[PDB]
């Protein structure tokens, strides 16, 4: 059995840098998640990316997953007007972290605005299966989970009101976190609600010295990484992580479904030749070089589309192991093998939803202290129960009290 499971997933594509990527990864039979943003396509991204389509359609022909990072990455709250040249804007004053997320319908809406540009520029896009732009997503900035009903975690220092986390002055109060923090919280709780897992990182392949010219050129050698990786291997890395902003406060330290697995961060645009080093001449040969020795070390590669187990008639269950089955998260009532014509469902007895969304769902083991929300209207759980359709909270005046 491996050493442990390493996802390797990769930020802010797609751009001309990511054909590059995904080319290295093919050589090795390796498959990424790749966390895209339209506005590449768009054109308007401050980036190289006249082939931005190719690269998209090159991560989707070669069997890598794609998911949702947003349409503009949450520019918008770092210009006064969006527009075509917001990103160079935003890339001249380093100010993407400064009031992030403001209105946390409007942001969330715009993982929604993603996908239709996806869906304008690759009208089959949908015909791939490893297309989950409608239900992988993760935030601009934010090591932030929403996983199941009893696994999520958000980054409390991850965006800022005012001061950057190395200007003098600067305080992360996690009793009191920034509005632009309290904001991303809603928009990761409005895309649960919406059917969206989100995944944050134990750990970000990045630049080792932010301040030279050409910062990409520093980033960490393949040996070095797989030492980091074998480090976060068990050991609540997204709590443990530095700097504070890249911390995802509330982890599970030991849940289950987070055993033996590594959630690595980069961004292709480090592997480029360019604005930010030579990326290309220099880093394609560590990443090349990571899956080599990480296979020799007795590590295996995944998307993140398999990091909560998908269904699989004839797979042993254990009571209380979470699956996911048409896109919902499920976890087993009994230990059992599973059958095909007993899938988990809103009905089922072998399986409760466990989504981590907040609006009420049927066949979810509700507990004391749950709250849910139903014809926009908040209501506590009362009694624990198993929620079924004659339940509905409105109605159900001895298990839910509303709020
Ligand atoms: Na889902
Ligand atoms: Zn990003």
């Amino acid at each position: 059995a491996p050493k442990g499971t390493i996802y390797l997933t990769f930020d802010d594509g797609p751009i001309n840098a990511s054909i590059d990527v995904i080319n290295v990864l093919n050589e090795q039979g390796v498959k990424g998640t790749f966390y895209f943003n339209a506005w590449h396509l768009d054109g308007i991204g401050d980036e190289n990316e006249d082939r931005a389509l190719e690269a998209l359609k090159l991560a989707l022909d070669t069997g890598h997953v794609v998911a949702n990072h947003s349409y503009a990455h949450m520019v918008h709250n770092c210009v006064d007007e969006f527009g075509p040249t917001s990103g160079a804007e935003c890339n001249a004053t380093g100010d993407h972290q400064i009031n992030a997320y403001q209105d946390p319908v409007y942001d969330a809406s715009t993982f929604a605005d993603n996908l239709v540009v996806f869906e304008r520029y690759l009208p089959n896009i949908n015909s791939y299966p490893n297309y989950f732009g409608e239900e992988l997503a993760r935030l601009p900035y934010t090591n932030g989970w929403r996983i199941t009903k009893d696994f999520k975690a958000d980054g409390l220092c991850a965006t800022s009101d005012d001061l950057k986390p190395w200007e003098p002055g600067y305080v992360c109060d996690l009793d009191n976190p920034s509005n632009s923090v309290k904001a991303s919280i809603e928009v990761q709780n409005i895309l649960a609600n919406k059917g969206y897992q989100t995944h944050g990182w134990d750990v970000d392949w990045s630049p080792e010295n932010w301040g030279i010219p050409m910062p990409a050129n520093s980033l960490t050698e393949a040996e070095a990484f797989l030492g980091y990786v074998d480090a976060a291997l068990n050991s609540c890395a997204p709590t443990t992580i530095n700097p504070i902003n890249s911390k995802a406060h509330g982890f599970p330290c030991g849940t289950p479904l987070h055993a033996d697995k590594v959630v690595v961060l980069t961004h292709e645009f480090l592997y480029e030749d360019g604005k930010r080093g030579m990326g290309a001449t220099q880093n394609l040969p560590k990443l090349a070089k990571f899956l080599r020795i990480a296979k020799e070390a007795g590590y295996v590669f995944d998307t993140i589309d398999n990091y909560t187990p998908v269904w699989q008639v004839g797979n042993a269950y254990a009571a209380g192991d979470y699956v996911t089955h048409s896109g919902t998260v499920y976890k087993a009532v009994t230990a059992h093998i599973a059958q095909q014509d007993w899938a988990p469902s809103s009905t089922s007895s072998l399986w409760t939803n466990a989504d981590p969304a907040t609006n009420w769902t049927l066949n979810v083991s509700y507990e004391a202290g749950d709250v849910v929300t139903y014809q926009g209207l908040r209501y506590l759980v009362n009694v624990p129960h198993v929620s079924q359709a004659d339940w509905t909270p409105n109605t159900q005046n001895t298990l839910f009290t509303a709020l």
